[PDB]
């Protein structure tokens, strides 16, 4: 019945984490998926997260479908962290804003909303980027393309290439677009950088697809809303998909948010309805434990400032692990230039690694990163760092 | 931008739970609504469930991605549940199944499944159906037609015409099949009729899309999945999307499952990779704490065990309210049948009263019914049954 159904090649970043379970040298280590790592290197249960499920969990209450939009406090919540507390757009009425499963979800959703209404959009994606925005976007029909984002060469940006890409494109295009902590690179735009992207976008009528997976992990939480604070002022028609996954440490709840910047009220109200009703014809409302957890550490004051500060722990000691592999690796390997490493933002970093000197990590060490020479940086931790330096300047070296 | 995105309409429902919202009856009921009340005419907290999320608070863990298909006892449970403990079909490796977003999640995957490779296929839905149903298969690009089934002059099933509309379809057509507990009429094929409505789809070669709701509301557990052990046993290409919204009353927490009934272990791998696939361009991978509650009940032995006794008090509870409400009937309703009540099964029952009668149930009793008949019976409780019944003895002698 079925014989014709190809294969399924897997996921590239799961037969990784699969490939790496499977190794039995001791000081192995994966520095593939994207996950946040502490010190100690396990998963993170945020204090904020704790309380919030305590609450939850005392008593256990009835589960009722959530509205398809979500708990109101999780679509505030998500509002107020990406576009500011009280923002004019906010108080004026004009973003629409579902929860989500997932920042996966929030671009299924907002893809399908795309493909439907602009239905002639074509969507681009940065090169490189995380695999599965093209597959988000293309299992919707869009037909997705790359704008040149980083430049191998360099370690930098092919930012005239970019905007000069740009400025081919048709009105309503969608750009998919990494406000911060890009993926998979580090490589992220500078304040300057984004005010000429977005004037580009404003000239060419773009629409902006901001996608911010790791508000919080870059420079601060505002900072990293640059580029989508900023869409706002000049008026562009912003999408938002936005995850806390990360910055929550609550992958497996399936936790983020779509929101639609809208020039008009009545605007928003019609994007809303539908946003609404491709949630109902998708999975039809959001899973209510994640819900609750954002609702309650968003909206709680002491939890939310809390929450501040347990992500800002987590930026922090990425950028140790930043400065720290650097440093150990400039000591180690005479001439060599590593400033991409504290250059870069966010838990990744393109090491520049060669696919091959990537598959001697594997081999000779058991030190996984992907081929592209992604390293998720949340992987270091001081007991692993030594062993991971030293064997890239080994593998430096053939 | 947005000035020509349709507004929606919103839930079709909704026009009426505000209708009863804004009703100033004080003895106004609610049976439009399709959600399980208990005898307090409250969503119930399972014991079974209550145990499994304390377990899960205690300790509250890291929250890693789920696979994509979600957890293997989560898996395991919908799969021994559908077909049965360690079934043939089972310990063949012959069935590829996810977790899913509830059964919504389940039949979008599905349809998703089917539209990519059986892009010929339509799909035929019940007359009437779960309208979600349809926007659900519509929202895939799946072509949607109905099929006969509810007889309105006889409050049975046009099954002849039913059986004749099966023989006119294309091979590899997709039924959307309900193995028990009709929504929205409560009218359950028997299994005679099963037998040879899947002897039919057998000779033409059509997809069984089994969607299993209510499991354990209709006779029991194994019986209420007949159907789909016929078909099995069969050798049909069986799909079978569960819902444990309502048996587990975790309607907000989004778990279900889809199941793919496969002929060899080969087509099993090829069709798990593709689900997996479809779930990856979705939303990445269910949420994990419906999936603990359904992997620890469902493998739990006592959990499971009272996990059953469970369903089976709610299974029990609404035929005590069909059987009283139809002995009211009978009693105050010279001549008139009311067997139909207690011969449906399910939450739902098409009552049989004309959009006449249910429009005078709301303006002169406050009870809210669908206008096609559709009372839900878990609305009904000893705090209202008698008013109900009686109600609707008044609106039928009128
Ligand atoms: C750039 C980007 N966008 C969105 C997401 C969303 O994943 P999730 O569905 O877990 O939020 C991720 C996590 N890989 C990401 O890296
Ligand atoms: C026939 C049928 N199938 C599937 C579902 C799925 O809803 P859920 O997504 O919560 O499983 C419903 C509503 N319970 C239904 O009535
Ligand atoms: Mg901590
Ligand atoms: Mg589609």
């Amino acid at each position: 019945m079925f014989e014709r159904i190809d294969y399924y090649a897997g996921d590239p970043i799961l037969g990784l984490v699969e490939k790496f379970a499977a190794d039995n040298n001791p000081d192995k280590v994966n520095l593939g998926i994207g996950i946040y790592y502490d010190e100690s290197g396990v998963m993170p249960v945020l204090d904020c997260v704790k309380i919030a499920e305590q609450r939850i969990a005392d008593p256990i209450s009835p589960r009722p479908y959530l509205p398809m939009a979500g708990l109101p406090g999780h679509r505030k919540g998500c509002q107020e962290l990406l576009f500011g507390k009280d923002a004019p757009v906010l108080k004026d009425g004009l973003v629409a804003t579902i929860a989500t499963i997932g920042g996966s979800g929030a671009l299924k959703v907002g893809a399908e909303f795309i493909h439907e209404w602009f239905p002639q959009s074509k969507c681009y994606v940065s090169d490189p980027t995380w695999g599965n925005h093209i597959a988000i976007f293309e299992g919707c029909d869009i037909e997705v393309g790359k704008y040149p984002y980083y430049d191998t060469a360099t370690g930098g940006i092919k930012f005239d290439e970019m905007i000069a890409f740009f400025e081919t494109l048709n009105k309503d295009d969608v750009l998919l677009l990494h406000p911060c902590c890009h993926n998979p690179t580090g490589v992220d735009l500078t304040r300057e950088q984004w005010d000429t992207v977005l004037n580009v976008i404003q000239e060419r009528e773009l629409i902006p697809f901001m996608d911010i997976a790791y508000q919080g992990f870059g420079e601060d939480m505002d900072s990293d809303a640059y580029a989508i604070r900023k869409a706002v002022d000049m008026g562009l028609p912003l999408f938002v998909s936005n995850s806390f996954s990360k910055n929550l440490s609550l992958y497996g709840e399936r936790v983020g948010g779509l929101s639609v910047v809208c020039p008009t009220v009545d605007e928003t109200e019609r994007v809303f309805g539908q946003l609404n009703s491709t949630v109902r014809r998708i999975y039809s409302s959001p899973p209510s434990h994640g819900g609750r957890v954002v609702d309650i550490v968003m909206n709680d004051a002491a939890l939310h400032e809390q929450w501040v500060g347990e992500v800002y722990a987590m930026r922090d000691r990425i950028k140790s692990m930043r400065t720290k592999l650097k440093s150990v690796l400039e000591a180690k390997i005479s001439g060599r230039n590593f400033d991409y490493l504290t250059a870069q933002n966010g838990m990744f970093s393109f090491t520049g690694l060669t696919p091959e000197q990537v598959e001697r990590l594997q081999s000779e060490f058991g030190i996984y990163m992907i081929s592209n020479s992604r390293m998720c940086v949340a992987g270091l931790n001081s007991s692993n760092i030594d062993y991971v330096a030293n064997a890239m300047v080994d593998v430096l070296k053939d």
